[PDB]
């Protein structure tokens, strides 16, 4: 095998690598989805509680948000700092 | 290998990746529905809080469309600006 | 390899790269008929809530829909205004 | 390649891709289902509110339908008024 | 590549195609089953209800059925009325 | 090719294609049961309306079965009655 | 292509369908499972109901069951009663 | 073909066919766990009825097992019992 | 097809199968985790009854445990105890 | 076939199994995130019994993680201890 | 095979494990969504109880985001110390 083979399907295989990885981010939508409804009925209920409402939100939001920022970054990985070219040859 | 056949495999397997990402947009759509119901329940129960109820439900659902923006990320990446015919050859 | 065989590979992936994208239909059709459902236990509760009702559920699930234009656009640039091709050779 | 074995592929795919797409039709089945079964309970306890009950589902219900018209609309492109086969050659 | 190839990987592909679409039955199942225990609830507690908590329950649950039929039709257009046959060549 | 591999490649397909058709049984399987566990609950505090509670429960379950069935008629059209073999040459 | 070769790739495709099939007894796990969780509550509640529960739960359970079954019907068929080696030259 | 080739491809098929059919085991796996947590809500606020939460909780969960044992039977068929290396010649 | 190539081939299918298989281990993690949520709950209302609610928990989780460990068990022979290399030649 | 080909796709098809086996990881996020809101929702109402709220939790969640650590020995097992290149040749 | 080769399908194989495994992303996204969602719900109704909510709520959510974690190592072992390469000869 020759070198631009070697990397054509290694590339190939990162591409589909990482567009597989991004289905992750269906849970974050799920999940931030339904906090967001529960702020929603929290806060015409407790408008004096606004300010806890909305930060609480955001915690556990952001905490919900950290797996789809993994496949991020392991997409962003492979799409621009692939680590499987140099390891060819 | 020559340089049509690699550019042909790795676009190939990019336009595959590129749809696989984007099945993280059934997560944001999902929870985003959501928080548009529990919204509904609250502006009939409380018409006095529609403010609060209408931003809240949009500050919410924007935290919950991120991950479906970061696959149309990547998917429009591997579209217009791939990385992977740069390194090739 | 040839044109005509790159060009061929190439779009064979787009119509299955477009496909895969669609599935992302599946989210704001469960959400929305969620809101939907609550919009419909809230006009009978109270009628006369039933403009704010209405434009809250269209807003709301306006939102939802997001992720499910962006996988019909992703699918329309794949078959319509297809950027591989130009890239070929 | 000729031109008959290009076709041959690029409509495979085709097919392919358009059965995929149809995938979506999950989404609209489960939210319009829920809202059905909201309207069933709101006539039951208020049989004065039909009127409103029905037409808010069926809006309701319309828009969640839109993602399943999509995938439908990808399909029959890919069967009926395919984009890939005047691309070739 | 010779007319019977061709129809023959058109067609097997079609098969996988159909297949496929049908997946979409998913959704009208659940759906429809939770519109099913609504109706179910509210006869036992509004027996009086029984005509508007039936033709509620059908006329729901007929909407939840579209996309079953579109991915039906999908399929049976796939296996007995083929578009892609008479393309080729 | 020979008439033998194309009725095989065919075949395979629809063997595949059929398979993958009934995944859609999840659907009823998950609506139905729901709408048993609602006739369970009911039954248990009204005694009385027993004849509407299961009468209604089989209407509703019955139109929550059909996805189910269509997927069933393509497997079996598929393996038993299968419309690509008469196509072949 | 010989005989041995045909029925090898036409049994090899029927046991990933099989395979394939069998994924819709997710279905009816869940939904009788919820049934369960129903039948258990009420018994607690109104141990007089036992009868009517456990009857109501088997019933609605066995409705629930069927596409588990067609799934189970088409797996045999395929491992057992092949339809295929038969149509195979 | 020769006959160690043809159980080769048909042997391999069923491994996957095999793992496939176990994918079944995640609807057992969430509807007796929510069986299971209606029993332990029950038995909290009845002590009393703890005999029949419990032998109706296994009742109903056992029937909600049996999609799980029917893949189960057909991985072990595929695996220990194969029904396609004898119908090979 | 020497024997090498066969165990070769029916090994990287059993690889495979038995990643397959594990996806199983979804269910038990969802139905179970519901389970200890309802007693976290119930703990907290009634101290008294914490001796039944674990029992309780724990007997109902260790039925929806069950096609975890089919999947484990169809895994681990395919891994330690592999049925089809000594069904080779 | 030489052994460096033999080993070359019973590893790869392992890094395939291995990653697919990860996805049963779903499970245990799902059911212990709600066994988690639940705890919180607990000790907000139940201050008092946060000791037996946060063990109970703990206890819930530590079986609803059994099947992601299966998983995981299954992958780690393909990847450190592959039990596949050993039977080769 | 010459080692190229062998590199390189063994590395492509593990692009396409470590994006699967990264599905299970899903997962904790939605679990901790849930577990914020009721976060968000008692500091409103109890404002007092915000320490031990919010601690309990990261001690949940942490326990769920395990196996998002697990995925991530095993998809960062894959890339960046792949133990499949050392075996190659
Ligand atoms: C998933 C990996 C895709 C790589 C395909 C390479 C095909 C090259 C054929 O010569
Ligand atoms: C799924 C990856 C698509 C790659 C297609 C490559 C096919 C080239 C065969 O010559
Ligand atoms: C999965 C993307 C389609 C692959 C197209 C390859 C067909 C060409 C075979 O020579
Ligand atoms: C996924 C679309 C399948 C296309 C495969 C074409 C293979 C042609 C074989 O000559
Ligand atoms: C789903 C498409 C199947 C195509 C099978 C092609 C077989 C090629 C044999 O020459
Ligand atoms: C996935 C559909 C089955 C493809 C059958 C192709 C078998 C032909 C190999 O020569
Ligand atoms: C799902 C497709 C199984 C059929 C594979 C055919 C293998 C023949 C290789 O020559
Ligand atoms: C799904 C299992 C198919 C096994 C294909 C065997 C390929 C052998 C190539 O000569
Ligand atoms: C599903 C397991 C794939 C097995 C691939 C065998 C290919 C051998 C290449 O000579
Ligand atoms: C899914 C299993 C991967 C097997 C890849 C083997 C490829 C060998 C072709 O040269
Ligand atoms: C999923 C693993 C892809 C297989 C990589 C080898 C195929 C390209 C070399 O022919
Ligand atoms: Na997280
Ligand atoms: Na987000
Ligand atoms: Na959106
Ligand atoms: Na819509
Ligand atoms: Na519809
Ligand atoms: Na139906
Ligand atoms: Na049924
Ligand atoms: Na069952
Ligand atoms: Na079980
Ligand atoms: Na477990
Ligand atoms: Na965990």
């Amino acid at each position: 095998m020759d070198m631009l083979f070697a990397k054509t399907v290694v590339l190939a295989a990162s591409a589909v690598g990482a567009g597989t990885a991004m289905i992750a981010g269906i849970g974050p939508g799920v999940g931030q989805g339904y906090a967001a409804g529960k702020a929603v009925e929290s806060v015409a209920r407790q408008p004096e509680a606004k300010g806890d409402i909305i930060s609480t939100m955001v915690l556990g939001q952001a905490v919900a948000e950290s797996t789809g920022i993994y496949s991020l970054v392991i997409a962003l990985i492979l799409l621009y700092a692939n680590p499987f070219v140099g390891l060819l040859g």
